[PDB]
């Protein structure tokens, strides 16, 4: 069968270390593998436009495997063209650039997998770790040091501790739930959760979490906030400068879930006023960020309390062999016949929810 | 009585912030609680040199209080000068600028006491801070994005999960313990650590910890190794280019102790080899760090791998009000004559040394 693969180009650093299989020069790994089993592997970083290497080979291809890290728009016209289509694979998490729905409603059997589990420890460290980088000031400090300056005042005088403080989780799925984990040893004042279900009642207990029943009173309370929920109506410009008048005065808010659940510029403008002390996150909208992004230059009033990264938590190189081993078990399932997918890797069965 | 307080200038930054205690503008909160109780309080950073204000009271100071952030060097010289001490307070945890052997080997009638304890949450943290930003080379990552610049392969080629690594502690006293307990959810391979005394057997048991006998086998297994010990005899100049031969080929190496544990040349040209993936810590030795010191500049080959702070990790503003209230507490334990003391604060009462 044609595969076709679709990763960025990592150019010299895909040669710098071996271990980075998301990209067009390592191919996951997995290239000599599907050699062996028979089958012919497209890759490519080229996904944009009408002549796109792509797009010449969707016509025949039986298996497309994407990433969110570069991510190849499964649109409805490709769809159409796609006419060898079996399977969609996402090496990673995350789907939003796959059009499930009109996958569904073709009536075709396309099933669409993504590796369920391999990004959240990824994410949620990377949470915890912008938590107390923004609390801790940590930012300006290691700024002094590299700049030939020593002014501990300067770093003091807007630097806490994380332990005493009230921590709140919009979300406690996968990542949500993780983050408070690793939060219970920090002795925070509380935990809370707002979400649309609650969590069982033990693994409520195991971390110590308090329920809140709207976002408004969750925030109203918080020291700090972490968004961990999926982008969906409800959540599209959740954070806007109206919810942003009902933190409390010099929060700090960390969000790894989906740029477009905040609006830009109201975040923005939260921290110059000092509605915000801290903003951090890896997750951007629009994405990749442009160079004049309102989040890039973004300061609090002493000129920190910006802990943004670009969008690479869940592309660590230990997330990266989680993905590639996934991928493979999955095309393995797929060629074998047996279709004995982990259920939790199911997106669409056979172009059914 | 007359007390001498000894703190840095925070100067604009001290009027931002009324709640940065520890500086001379702020006077610990203590000021007007002292004045009322009809002591004169003396408060400068003039701690150098012989015409030093420090210096111009000495000779009739009650009591003098200092802190490790901009610490008065209490000499044997100062201590013969100071012929109506009686109390020496550290608002703070740390007392190397203090000489406690001359104290105690003379007889001299001082105590000497610290907020024990009271350094301990905010050191601890810092260190699982260091931890992750080294491990997921966040430094770089925010580096970009403040540049104007998009490459993730760039950063994600050396990022990687804590989880799943071999952490080792040299010392495994307060901090070093509190480290590893804010590690157990992280889901580490295993816990290490290396001491001159075991661990009981239930402290070890909570975070899964496996006592390694020396350091290089310790080092040796170890993905990211921090450091948690005093300085003496056993590790001045520990980690040095011989040790560092000896860690595992790139691992990541914290140290929020005390600076001269390392030698700071062998540690800077580890990381630029690759023995090292990163350092990182807010301790050096001198201290301030001059503009030259070698771990402003290092890096390792990808011009990352570089978490270094200047000291502040235990002066986070929890707790310079930690330090502030337990200065007052002694204090009070002083004036009333009661002598009260926290057992766990005693360094030394009246010279000598009591049971632990």
């Amino acid at each position: 069968m044609k595969i076709v693969l679709v990763l960025y180009d990592a150019g010299k650093h895909a040669a710098d270390e071996e271990k980075l299989y998301g990209c067009t020069e390592n191919k996951l790994g997995i290239a000599n593998w599907l050699k062996d089993q028979g089958h012919e592997l497209i890759t490519t970083s080229d996904k944009e436009g009408g002549n796109s290497v792509l797009d010449q080979h969707i016509p025949d291809a039986d298996i497309i495997i994407t990433t969110p890290f570069h991510p190849a728009y499964i649109t409805k016209e490709r769809i159409d063209k796609a006419k060898k289509l079996k399977l969609v694979v996402v090496a990673g998490v995350g789907s939003d650039h796959i059009d499930l729905d009109y996958i569904n409603q073709t009536g075709k059997k396309i099933s669409v997998l993504e590796v369920t589990g391999s990004n959240v420890v990824s994410v949620a460290e990377h949470v915890l770790m912008t938590m107390l980088v923004l609390v801790r000031n940590f930012v300006p400090a290691h700024e002094q040091i590299i700049n030939h300056d020593w002014e501990v005042a300067a770093i003091a005088k807007d630097a806490y501790d994380i332990e005493g403080k009230t921590i709140a989780t919009i979300g406690a799925g996968r990542i949500g739930y993780r983050v408070l984990e690793r939060l219970v040893p920090f002795n925070p004042k509380e935990l809370l959760y707002y979400d649309y279900q609650a969590l069982p009642k033990d693994a409520e207990e195991k971390v110590g979490a308090r329920r809140v029943e709207n976002i408004e009173e969750l925030v109203a309370q918080a020291d700090i906030v972490t968004i961990n929920a999926p982008l969906h109506a409800g959540t599209k410009g959740l954070i806007n400068k109206e919810l942003l008048s009902k933190f409390k005065k010099g929060a700090w808010l960390v969000n790894t879930a989906r740029g477009a659940i905040c609006v830009a510029e109201d975040v923005a403008a939260a921290l110059e006023s000092g509605q915000l002390r801290g903003y951090g996150g890896d997750v951007w909208f629009p994405q990749p960020a442009p160079k004049d992004h309102p989040w890039r230059d973004m300061r609090n009033k002493y000129g920190a309390g910006n802990a943004m990264t670009p969008h690479y938590s869940g592309t660590t190189l230990d997330a990266q062999t989680r993905y590639a081993e996934g991928t493979k078990n999955i095309l393995e399932s797929f060629f074998t016949g047996k279709f004995d997918y982990r259920p939790q890797d199911i997106i669409l069965l056979n172009g059914e929810y």
